[PDB]
DNA sequence: CGGCATACG
DNA sequence: CGTAT
DNA sequence: GCCG
């Protein structure tokens, strides 16, 4: 079992669901309280179960796991005897761990935000509608429509909104192309917004691009929200006799950049994030979505696709579906 | 013990 | 400060 | 919280 996330297959589906939601929802929590340390470790404990082939059924099959130490390990022993972690109920149960849950689960609050609320005394989401002065336009819109963003977007949903950007893309700049990255691309049949790379064959020509998308799709009456390469938008998602406030995401990266924009949106969170950490740790190159930079020749990789990218990183290449760390 | 990904709006 | 994977 |  390799170290980093993105050195093993990790599909969607697994066989230790119930242990890896425990560790996350101590991850979770670890990251109300600012512990992003603390965090990381729950966050790849969960994800090396993921990667397992098989169940875990006894402890003694932890021994030699990366990232399971004293604590994960009596977590799982907890689960694995009496079918519940009293630390992990004990989060679930308290109060501070549901409020900053709601809190944070807000379009435009944070944690840091959240924190201040919960120490002011606010629980509900009626506290903050009843006093709207000191919300910003984005938490208004994230408060407005909060009830619809909780709701999950389905696949069938996905393909509408696709359409109706690839409409408004191919007006700003005909021959621009859209495609569907995030956690739909990983595999996922639901997910909480649906995100979206665009770019153009000949380089240069995106510049400029996003506004023209934008002010395309907001005379079509389609955007409920929007604040440039990345626009975080609330769609008008039209329903059987109504519609629904859907999340979406559009991003914008020059040919040249996209598959690392590509490899960046796909995700998963963790992935990327090990991912560059295997990247300036274990081959001294620095990774982002725009590319890829050795610091001792002063040069940035050329590529063409991603599968030039896990080259390059001396990885073995792991599809989309294989990237839900 | 220090590090923990790295951007843009 | 928020947002994204 | 865990790794190197
Ligand atoms: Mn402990
Ligand atoms: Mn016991
Ligand atoms: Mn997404
Ligand atoms: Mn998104
Ligand atoms: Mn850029
Ligand atoms: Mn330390
Ligand atoms: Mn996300
Ligand atoms: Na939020």
């Amino acid at each position: 079992m390799p170290a980093y996330a993105c050195q093993r297959p990790t599909p969607l589906t697994h066989h230790n669901t119930g242990l890896s939601e425990a560790l996350e929802i101590l991850a979770e929590a670890a990251g109300f309280e600012g512990s992003e340390g603390r965090l990381l470790t729950f966050c790849r404990a969960a994800s090396v179960l993921k990667a397992l082939p098989s169940p875990v059924t006894t402890l003694s099959q932890l021994q030699g796991l990366p990232h399971f130490g004293e604590h994960s390990s009596r977590v799982v022993q907890e689960l694995l005897e009496h079918g519940v972690c009293e630390e992990v109920e004990r989060v679930r149960r308290s109060e501070r761990y549901q409020t900053m849950k709601l809190f944070t689960q807000i379009f435009g609050v944070g944690v840091k935000t959240a924190d201040r609320w919960y120490r002011e005394g606010l629980r509900t989401l009626d506290d903050l509608r009843e006093q709207p002065q000191k919300l910003t336009q984005q938490q208004k819109a994230g408060l407005q429509h909060h009830q619809d963003l909780s709701t999950p977007v389905l696949r069938s949903d996905v393909d509408a909104l696709q359409q109706v950007v690839e409409e408004a893309v191919g007006q700003a700049l005909p021959g621009a192309t859209v495609t569907l990255t995030g956690g739909f691309r990983r595999g996922k049949l639901q997910g909480h917004d649906v995100d979206f790379l665009i770019t153009h064959p000949k380089e240069g020509q995106e510049a400029g691009l996003l506004p023209r998308v934008m002010c395309r799709l907001q005379d079509q009456g389609l955007i409920l929200y929007h604040q440039f390469e990345r626009s975080f938008c609330i769609f008008r998602l039209p329903q059987p006799g109504s519609w629904k406030a859907v999340r979406v995401d559009l991003v914008v990266a020059p040919v040249s950049q996209f598959p690392f924009a590509l490899l960046g949106w796909t995700g998963s969170k963790l992935f990327q994030r090990e991912l560059r950490r295997f990247s300036r740790k274990e081959k001294g190159l620095w990774l982002n979505s725009h590319g890829l930079f050795d610091p001792e020749q002063k040069t940035f990789f050329q590529a063409a696709s991603e599968e030039d990218i896990f080259r390059h990183l001396g990885l073995e290449y792991l599809p989309p579906e294989q990237r839900n760390a």
